[PDB]
DNA sequence: ATTATGACGCT
DNA sequence: AGCGTCATG
């Protein structure tokens, strides 16, 4: 009816760079460029452990938790770059540096969201009225949306991949009401044509491909970034979630992926998130929660209300390792070696975030996994974070977990430690 | 031995 | 405050 809203007010982009620890590694080793490689943390127990793969890797089935030696089993060609390692544990500057290289030039269009190292949320209501005040009802050429494609087009009554694609634009650009600046559609176009600027911007100050999906909330905009990668965009309508959601696996859509998803499976005994709608709101609520079952009854339906956040910077600034079998620590002296140690990378790297973004953390929490816990946190204990100084955190963060230790003997270390984790928390403008 | 993080919800 | 869940480069 009239009243009933069908969550389209806003414009929502959410931007994620291909493979990005493999695109920093290969903007600065030219001969990884346009070939099979990965990126590896450590060596050792089986060549080091795939956290990112170039797109012609997985072409061979190479995927990220893959060891590198099995990933040279399906690839045996594959190209390895491996992270840093500073004070005895994997250090991820070089590309947390690239992604604010990113985040810099994605915040000059709107405001963003940083969703995690390598992706953004973009609110470009505002931007798309701009430009659509702009063009002055001048219809959008299909040249203004060169690698945009438009999610369930074309449709109704060529067999190469861009053929279809500007296919589906062009289905797409004549249906469009270019003289309606309220319709929902139009905005999403537009919002388009800017997504296209931002990521030949990104390309062009830094070297690094990304795809992106243009739609009405973040849930939409994350699916549709997904959907025809790498290198491109997609839009998701809000007249395309009917279809897209009658196919689409529960576990695919952010937040789905895990126990909640599994349960919605279960209980409801559905497969796809279309399947959701012929549930009223409040039986999903008496299965889920008020909070999930709101959620799911609006998102099945494409709409979806939480905001993009105005934060470009990380809330967090953490450290940590594990010690997996024989490596766990069972000394006293390992376990202070190793805070020393992640509380040395912890102070640089606050020191450099006081700096360039004027504030400070005031809370440490301390995470430790003793050997035979399966959680993966068996521990979390916060003190006072009031010196940036890696001696006194690292004494703090002892001194806040020592009680665990059940051995009699303080030399030793029962039960062995297999994680350690520094975070400093609880931000204020300095 | 699937590693180093980061966000957020629950109570 | 501490724990659990979800994401995954
Ligand atoms: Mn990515
Ligand atoms: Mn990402
Ligand atoms: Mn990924």
């Amino acid at each position: 009816g009239p009243h009933m809203a069908t969550g389209q007010d806003r414009v929502v982009a959410l931007v994620d760079m291909d493979c990005f620890f493999v695109q920093v590694e290969q903007r600065q080793n030219p001969h990884l460029r346009n070939k099979p490689c990965a990126v590896v943390q450590y060596k050792s127990w089986k060549g080091g452990g795939i956290i990112a793969v170039s797109y012609e890797a997985r072409a061979f089935g190479v995927t990220r938790s893959m060891w590198a030696d099995d990933a040279k089993k399906l690839c045996p060609d594959l190209l390895l770059a491996q992270v840093r390692e500073s004070r005895g544990k994997a250090n991820l500057t070089k590309y947390r540096e690239a992604s604010v290289e990113v985040m810099e030039i994605m915040s000059r269009f709107a405001v963003i969201e940083r969703a995690s190292i390598d992706e953004a949320y973009v609110d470009l209501t505002s931007a798309v009225q701009e430009r659509l005040q702009k063009l002055q009802g001048q219809p959008i050429s299909a040249d203004l949306l060169p690698s945009t494609y438009i999610e369930g087009l074309p449709q109704g009554p060529t067999v190469q991949k861009e053929g279809m694609r500007k296919q589906g634009l062009f289905q797409w650009l004549d249906s469009l009401q270019i003289d309606n600046l309220t319709s929902p559609d139009l905005q999403l176009t537009v919002g388009a044509v800017i997504v296209e600027e931002m990521r030949a911007a990104i390309e062009r100050e830094t070297g690094f491909q990304c795809s992106a999906g243009i739609s009405h909330n973040k849930v939409l905009a994350k699916l549709a970034c997904g959907l025809n990668k790498p290198n491109r965009q997609t839009l998701v309508s809000h007249g395309s979630v009917p279809q897209l959601f009658s196919q689409m696996p529960i576990r695919k859509i952010r937040s789905l992926g895990g126990k909640l998803g599994a349960s919605v499976i279960e209980i409801l005994g559905i497969e796809y998130m279309g399947e959701l709608t012929q549930f009223t709101e409040s039986q999903l609520q008496s299965h889920f929660g008020e909070k999930n079952g709101s959620w799911l009854y609006a998102m099945c339906r494409g709409i979806e209300h939480d905001p993009v956040k105005p934060r470009q910077l990380p809330k967090t600034i953490g450290c940590s390792k594990n010690f997996p079998g024989k490596t766990a620590l069972a000394t006293r002296e390992q376990v202070q070696w190793w805070l020393l140690q992640l509380a040395q990378e912890l102070e640089e790297r606050l020191t450099k975030d006081r700096n360039d973004n004027d504030r400070v953390a005031t809370q440490l929490v301390v995470s430790i996994r003793v050997q035979g816990d399966k959680r993966l946190s068996s521990l979390r204990r916060c003190c006072a974070l009031t010196r940036y100084d890696a001696h006194k955190m690292s004494h703090d963060a002892f001194t806040v977990i020592k009680n665990c230790n059940t051995s009699g003997i303080q030399t030793e270390w029962s039960p062995p430690l297999t994680m350690l984790f520094l975070c400093a928390t609880k931000f204020s403008a300095s």
